[PDB]
DNA sequence: AAAAAA
């Protein structure tokens, strides 16, 4: 049933529904016939979770390669994250036949460029096959679920929603599950709720999943924060239907910019998140929108996360990254994006000489972009000038502010600018260079 | 305007 194994090196695709047998089944019987296998997962509960399963399932413990716990085992099959493997320097020389790209549709950074290492080193490393597999393959539409019974909402409620209102009833008794775009109207959306007398929480990434009570009545106003070791299955789920993704804006002012906005969601987020209701029984899935944008595709600022991450976690040069990069957007079937890679190279090739106490700094912080962060504190701290404003992400020079005056030496915008801004520096010159 | 893995 599964792809089978050619003679020669071969990449295919595995285009299937119900996330269980693509990462357990398949991998399962290709170890029966005496094959080596790899499943990669963006997840680090899911492949801890793949661990446990397939040991009672197949009697057979795998190997676990995760960032936090490792375990060997000898045995001939191997789950680990994306990032678990890249920071093992990809694929080892003769240890795999098969490598799995599992949920090969998420347009993650670590994801990309995990599948662009495999896509590039799996042949030389000699295996001898590599699985795309994937429940949502490119170009994907949400379509009705069984035990779901998706219903419209109007302006007929009580609580105001986004452009419409939810009914006090719909959600008067039982356990529900709201979904909302931005983590701050989370807690507006469940306080006015839980002001109503109603049991409303709120969750997202932070936040332990200990707070949602496991029974009784209640309502989840969260993000898509993953709720790591909770029981889902909700009697029905609000959808927003908008998602919070970041976008480049080449604004020549004086170089780009990226900013974190909002955007109508696409099929894999319609689908996730109306997933949460209807599991063994008849749910039900109000949204706010209709339509939805196809899947199978990402923006250029995602590369730009990659060339960033290539530099700050995984030693690579911006050369080495587009070599990863190139043959992920040489491969059909995966998720598409605008070839930037040259002009992406050329920003961070110039990049040098960074400093390494900032940028563990960002890096510990878990900051987005945190080597850019980190170059352009190092440029503000080298010209001892203020950063473009005292928001969070610049704390890593809260203690030289003291000494830091004038015009910041911007080098690109990775969110508002508060301070006074200068673009004599030779860097900015540089990238404005690259920019044509 | 969020999340996630290094």
């Amino acid at each position: 049933s599964p792809p089978a194994v050619p003679q020669t090196f071969q990449v295919a695709h595995l285009h299937a529904p119900t996330g269980s047998g693509k990462s357990t089944k398949v991998p399962a019987a290709y170890a029966a016939q005496g094959y080596k296998v790899l499943v990669l997962n963006p997840s680090v509960a899911a492949t801890l979770g793949f661990g446990a399963y397939m040991s009672k399932a197949h009697g057979i413990d795998p190997n676990i390669r995760t960032g936090v716990r490792t375990i060997t085992t000898g045995a001939p099959i191997t789950y680990s994250t994306y990032g678990k493997f890249l920071a093992d320097g990809g694929c080892s020389g003769g240890a795999y036949d098969i490598i799995i790209c599992d949920e090969c549709h998420s347009t993650d950074s670590t994801t990309i460029l995990g599948i662009g290492t495999v896509l590039d080193q799996a042949e030389t490393a000699g295996a001898r096959l590599v699985v795309l597999a994937t429940a949502t393959p490119p170009g994907s539409v949400t379509v009705p679920h069984p035990n779901i019974e998706e219903v419209a909402l109007s302006s007929t409620g009580e609580i105001p929603f986004y452009g419409k209102a939810i009914p006090i009833e719909t959600i008067k008794g039982g356990r529900h599950l709201i979904f909302c775009h931005s983590k701050k109207k989370c807690d507006e959306l469940a306080a006015k709720l839980s002001g109503l007398g109603l049991n409303a929480v709120a969750y997202y990434r932070g936040l332990d999943v200990s707070v949602i009570p496991t029974s009784g009545d209640v309502i989840v106003v969260a993000t898509d924060a993953l709720m790591t070791g909770f029981t889902g299955d909700f009697d029905s789920v609000i959808d927003c239907n908008t998602c919070v993704t970041q976008t480049v804006d080449f604004s020549l002012d004086p170089t780009f910019t990226i900013e974190t906005t909002t955007v109508p969601q696409d099929a894999v987020s319609r689908s996730q998140r109306r997933g949460r209701t209807g599991r063994g029984r008849m749910g039900i899935y109000r949204f706010v929108t209709p339509g939805e944008r196809p899947s199978g595709m990402f923006d250029s600022s995602v590369l730009c996360e990659c060339y960033d991450a290539g530099c700050a976690w995984y030693e690579l040069t911006p050369a080495e990254t587009s070599v990863r990069l190139r043959a992920y957007l040489n491969t059909p079937g995966l998720p598409v994006c605008q070839d930037h890679l040259e002009f992406w190279e050329s920003v961070f090739t110039g990049l040098t000489h960074i400093d390494a106490h900032f940028l563990s700094q960002t890096k510990q912080a878990g900051d987005n972009f945190p080597y850019l962060v980190a170059y352009q504190a190092t440029v503000c701290a080298r010209a001892q000038a203020p950063p473009p404003s005292w928001d969070q992400m610049w704390k890593c020079l809260i203690r030289l502010k003291p000494t830091l005056h004038g015009p910041t030496p911007l080098l690109y915008r990775l969110g508002a600018v508060q301070n006074e801004v200068t673009t004599t520096h030779p860097i900015t010159k540089y990238i404005m260079a690259c920019m044509s």
